């Protein structure tokens, strides 16, 4: 509450009264050894009584603004905050010295370098509070301060991470130095070295053609222009200043005990810190126990699916999977360190995941060869129909045995469910038999087009049925697409052929409607919870078709099947190699069909267990379960108190997961390994990733993340992050296919070869790259964009 507040004299944690940055410096002024140039804050309550007029206008919209920061221009700063504000700049050095003044709020608003005297600093303070009403800032009331400090006039100044800001890596310092001062507003025409350092010594050096700096003249700040040869043959920082600099770093890092992100300057040999903060963009670690160098791989890239994962989602796949795990940033990891250790055991896991895909082998190779991260190396026909109907036996009796319980007894159940199903997921029946499928096996894919009971190609076929009877009642389409409301499953009686396609859209839902973009993560929305997800893409497949799609399309692959039977024929070893084959293979998306099966029975009877703790007075909210791991959703039910600082704690974490993207390779040290592709007799330009089906096409792209936002039409090419079987019913609608991650033999990449649509995987980036619009070009090999 003082108006005025010095840099050694701020409050922990008090960001309101000084706000972020304020506090920044006055946690950096106590660090021992460290210099932080002398200064304080105006308090926001400074701000505050400054303040009857001024509220006129916050009511007006609780782009004329332009009055309302004259206003505040013109609005004099009362006698004694003036005074409070004289007496502490004179124990700074007084006016007749030079000062910065910079505002602290995220976001960015004004900061002035180099004013000098009583009346030039009082403008610039005003001038701040203006920059709360320029029409950046708008898109309520919040309290704005000013930093006062001595002002620097440095030879080289610049921004310092103790974090590789791309690598991730901890143990690696990045330092970008430049001449003269820094920037308010950062712009692209004051170049800067960047220096990297792991500990005592230069890993990289990037000199830069720096031709302009700036420099505080006697009052303000001028741009001046360096002389040729001291843009170029010049180090910003010498061999040791960048040393010096980087120990100057890691003990403000080892004070913070955070990653920061530290702005420097260099007077007279000397350095300077006028800001720190930490680094929020960071991949994290998983929690382990044992202290050695860890390396560990994404169970993620391994099961295609990248985007981060809620709490309870994460126990449930740590709970099916018998391998241990650790997760970290919403995704899970295995920890192959063991395996690493042993050259036995390092070549068997290079070369059995490593044709897959070239990017986890050459990551495996990046860290393996690393700078001793590592410690050297010392001196059955009949098979299928039951397994379906046991899995169909399995989930009938769980269903109506999950309604029998609830409580604590409930989660008792769900434990001992999960057993069965390993048991039946990891049956050596099941996979023995299509062992048999794969072992069966250019030549052999066209021959085993249009194979029955593929739960999965009959989901994208069964949806175009769907899509036939929906169709001639036109008189269906026009609700649909301004829909916002999820429940439109309840009007379609109000109008006519809305009834008769509800059963057809509701027998696709017993079937079809458990799935989603992302089973594996058991708190994701399926189908049957939201149907507005299907919507674009039963348009898409109205847009564009025949009478019965589902009919032809399977059809054409028969008969292609059709004529590829016996050009081989013209040896009766073969005839039915191809079948016990072409009868089989569609078992091979069962097992996954039927484990996420389980995860909704289990989901239906895990959220009504949280609207009883709602009820109860638990719960704030419905699915906030969804943020909570599953041992710590037992003891919630059996005790009847929960943490929720922690929810909101695992919410904001979970945001912040969203925008990160896994890496193939994670390491202790934090730092991402992802693959690296092999090109040369390949364009400049091109984008690499993986070859899976065969075809040169060009067209339309459509970067499409959520399967709401796919609107897809005939030259269309789909980009997106990843293709679960989910995604499949979307191939009818396509060109071609790029996906961020992906395998030669998923389904996605077995249906593509069969319609003949040309699909990269593996693409790095693909959906922040291409942008939504731009005809692209794809190749069998390799692809890029046409502009
Ligand atoms: N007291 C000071 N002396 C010299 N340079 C400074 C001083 N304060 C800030 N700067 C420089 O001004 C630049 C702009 O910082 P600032 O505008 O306060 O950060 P933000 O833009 O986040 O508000 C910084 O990069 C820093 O190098
Ligand atoms: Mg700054």
């Amino acid at each position: 509450k003082p108006y005025v507040l010095k840099f050694q004299e701020i409050r922990p944690h008090s960001e309101a009264l000084v706000g972020g940055k304020g506090m920044n410096l006055g946690a950096c002024s106590n660090i021992e050894g460290v210099h932080v140039p002398a200064g304080f804050c105006l308090t926001t309550e400074a701000y505050k009584r400054t303040l009857n007029e001024f509220t006129q206008l916050l009511q007006r919209l609780s782009e004329i603004s332009e009055t309302i920061r004259t206003l505040i221009q013109h609005t004099q700063i009362p006698s004694e905050i003036a005074s409070y504000m004289d007496a502490t700049l004179l124990d700074v050095g007084g006016y007749e010295m030079p000062f910065a003044v910079r505002s602290s709020a995220a976001g960015q608003h004004d900061t002035y370098l180099n004013i000098i005297g009583k009346d030039a600093l009082l403008q610039h303070i005003s001038m701040c509070w203006a920059s709360l009403f320029t029409e950046r800032a708008i898109i309520r009331k919040v309290q704005l301060a000013v930093v006062i400090q001595q002002m620097i006039s440095p030879e080289a100044s610049g921004i310092l991470f103790t974090a590789d800001p791309i690598t991730s890596n901890r143990k690696s310092l990045s330092i970008d130095a430049s001449f003269g001062l820094g920037e308010a507003l950062v712009s692209g025409l004051v170049s800067a070295d960047s220096y990297t350092v792991r500990e005592n010594t230069i890993t990289n050096k990037i000199i830069a053609t720096k031709k302009l700096a700036i420099y505080s003249l006697k009052e303000g700040g001028t741009e001046t222009r360096i002389l040729e040869k001291s843009q170029q043959t010049k180090q910003t920082l010498t061999d040791q200043q960048i040393i010096q600099l980087a120990k100057l770093g890691r003990k403000i890092e080892a004070y913070f005990g955070k990653p920061q992100d530290i702005e420097w300057c260099l007077a007279e040999g000397a350095f300077y810190i006028v800001q720190s903060r930490p680094i929020t963009t960071l991949y994290p670690i998983p929690e382990v126990n044992e202290p050695g160098n860890r390396v560990y791989i994404s169970v993620a890239h391994q099961q295609m699916m990248t985007d981060a994962m809620k709490p309870l989602g994460l126990s449930f796949y740590l709970m099916t999977t018998p391998a241990t795990m650790y997760t970290a940033g919403g995704r899970l990891f295995v920890d192959i360190t063991q395996s690493l250790s042993a050259k036995v055991s390092r070549d068997m896991m290079v070369n059995s995941l490593g044709q897959s895909d070239p990017l986890i082998k050459d990551a495996l190779l990046t860290v393996i060869n690393k700078k001793g991260f590592l410690p050297p190396l010392p001196t059955d026909s009949s098979s299928v129909f039951e397994l379906v109907r046991n899995s169909e036996n399995s989930i009938k009796h769980l269903k109506q045995s999950i309604e029998t319980k609830s409580g604590s007894d409930l989660f008792d159940f769900i434990v001992e469910d999960l057993e069965e199903l390993k048991r039946v997921l990891f049956n050596p029946t099941s996979i023995d038999a299509i062992m048999a499928g794969m072992d069966a096996s250019n030549v052999a894919d066209k021959l085993s087009e249009s194979a029955p009971n593929n739960i999965t190609s009959q989901m994208g076929l069964e949806l175009l049925d769907v899509a036939d009877v929906i169709r001639p009642y036109p008189a269906v389409r026009a609700y649909l697409e301004q829909t916002k409301n999820p429940d439109f499953m309840n009007e379609l009686a109000t109008l006519e052929g809305g009834a008769e396609t509800k059963k057809a859209l509701e027998d696709y839902l017993q079937k079809y409607g458990m799935r989603c973009a992302g089973e594996i993560d058991l708190t994701k929305t399926r189908w049957i919870e939201n149907p507005l997800t299907l919507i674009p893409l039963i348009l898409s497949n109205i847009k564009n078709f025949d009478s019965s799609a589902s009919m032809h399309k399977f059809a054409q692959g028969e008969k292609e099947a059709f004529h590829k039977e016996q050009e081989i024929l013209r040896a009766m070893e073969t005839k039915e190699k191809i079948d016990i084959l072409r009868h089989f293979i569609g078992y091979r998306e069962y097992p996954k069909y039927g484990m996420i099966n389980r995860y909704f029975i289990y989901k239906l009877a895990l959220l009504r267990a949280g609207e009883q703790l709602v009820k109860d007075g638990i719960l704030q909210e419905h699915e906030d379960i969804y943020f909570l791991y599953f041992e710590e959703l037992r003891e919630v039910v059996r005790t009847g108190q929960v943490d929720y600082e922690l929810i909101n704690a695992r919410k904001r974490d979970f945001a912040t997961f969203e925008k990160l993207t896994p890496p193939r390779i994670l390491t202790s040290d934090g730092e991402m390994i992802n693959g690296e592709y092999k090109r040369e007799n390949l364009p400049k330009d091109a984008i690499l990733g993986l070859p899976v089906s065969s075809g040169t096409v060009e067209g339309r792209a459509r970067v499409i993340l959520e399967m709401e936002k796919a609107d897809l039409e005939d030259g269309d090419i789909l980009v997106t992050a990843y293709t679960d079987p989910s995604w499949t019913p979307a191939f009818v609608s396509i060109k071609g296919l790029v996906t961020e991650v992906g395998g030669l033999m998923t389904h996605g990449a077995v249906i593509a070869r069969e319609y003949g649509l040309p699909a990269v995987v593996g693409v790095e980036n693909a959906t922040t790259i291409i942008k939504d619009g731009q005809q692209i070009r794809i190749n069998g090999t390799e692809g890029y964009i046409e502009i």
